[PDB]
């Protein structure tokens, strides 16, 4: 879309991006909680750094989910620029409408950005949110993204899970 994204920032600079998996040497330990009535998703193509799925969806083929992605950035990387461009991806979604560009936050003592809103997919309104955490460590900048998605009517289910994550996540470089 017309908004500059983290993907664009990496593509446009001398920055190498590597996917990161649980237990990789050199990687931060990220302890994300599993809220009650949610279930852990192992790492997979659909949930690169794992995720959680709600166990009482109104539609079993479209349940509330929060998926994690962890990337390792090396090279000519500025951590504050990653936060500056975090809004771009959601803002390019079809029909996205949110409260501004989001806001600054923290997770586990590291700087983060969070934004949320609604978008229309296949004529259905969905709630989406993304928290991006920048974790400078060991000659690199790790970027954690937490991607939340649910049908509009289950917005409050997503919000509850996000509270648990914000309260209880630890990050250890
Ligand atoms: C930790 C995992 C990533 C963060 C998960 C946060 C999940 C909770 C749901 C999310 O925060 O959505 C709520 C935010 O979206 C809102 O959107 C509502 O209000 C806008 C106002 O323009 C409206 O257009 C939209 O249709 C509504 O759903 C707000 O934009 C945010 O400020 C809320 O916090």
């Amino acid at each position: 879309g017309p908004n500059y994204t983290i993907a664009d920032y990496i593509r446009d600079n001398h920055i190498q991006e590597t996917p990161v998996h649980h237990g990789d040497p050199g990687s931060p330990t990220i302890d994300l909680p599993v809220p009650d009535d949610w279930r852990l998703l192992p790492e997979s193509s659909r949930a690169p750094y794992g995720g959680i799925v709600y166990t009482q969806p109104a539609d079993p083929n479209d349940p509330p989910t929060i998926v994690a992605i962890l990337s390792k950035l090396t090279g000519d990387i500025d951590p504050a620029k990653v936060l500056q461009f975090a809004p771009g991806e959601l803002k390019n979604l079809p029909g996205f409408q949110g409260s501004g560009d989001g806001s600054a936050a923290t997770l586990g003592g590291f700087s983060a950005w969070q934004l949320g809103g609604s978008y229309s997919k296949n004529g259905k309104l969905r709630t989406v949110a993304q928290k991006t955490v920048v974790i400078p460590s060991q000659g690199a900048v790790f970027v954690l993204q937490l991607n939340a998605d649910a049908l509009d009517d289950e917005t409050m289910t997503l919000m509850d899970a996000a509270n648990v994550i914000d309260e209880q996540t630890t990050i250890t470089p």
